[PDB]
DNA sequence: TTTTCAACATATATTAGTAATACTTTTTCTGAAGATAAAATGACTCCATGG
């Protein structure tokens, strides 16, 4: 009523249409790590706005650490510019929400 | 020394998205006495040659 439900996060997915190594990427980048025999993909994150969102291997990618949409299409452009800036083309497709997180008292 | 705190932390559950691997399942799919008989016993006889 009064008291407004809030956002903790959001997570979405990109596609960039193309396919990388991950073992290229991981190469250059401040947030990084790959380990297959742990997990097959790479860690990406950013200290501003606070995000990880996620990277695979065929060119798609999870969207977390997002408390609002301005942060994340946001955050969900900027991951892609070490990747533009250093990998393939890797363009911003296939943006939606996979879900919302709230919590409230 | 002991006790209460605290505190640190770490699971614990949701909802996702992957993606990939590993791992269990499941579902085919084959590799008591006196008749009755069976056979060994034996005699009979056809039929063999030879002096």
């Amino acid at each position: 009523s009064g008291i407004v439900p809030t956002l903790q996060n959001i997570v979405a997915t990109v596609t960039l249409g193309c396919r990388l190594d991950l073992k290229t990427v991981a190469l250059h980048a401040r947030n990084a790590e790959y380990n297959p025999k742990r997990f097959a993909a790479v860690i990406m994150r950013i200290r501003e706005p606070k995000t990880t969102a996620l990277i695979f291997a065929s060119g798609k990618m999870v969207v977390t650490g997002a408390k609002s949409e301005d942060d994340s299409k946001l955050a969900s452009r900027k991951y892609a510019r070490i990747i533009q800036k250093i990998g393939f083309a890797a363009k911003f497709t296939d943006f939606k929400i996979q879900n919302i997180v709230g919590s409230c008292d």
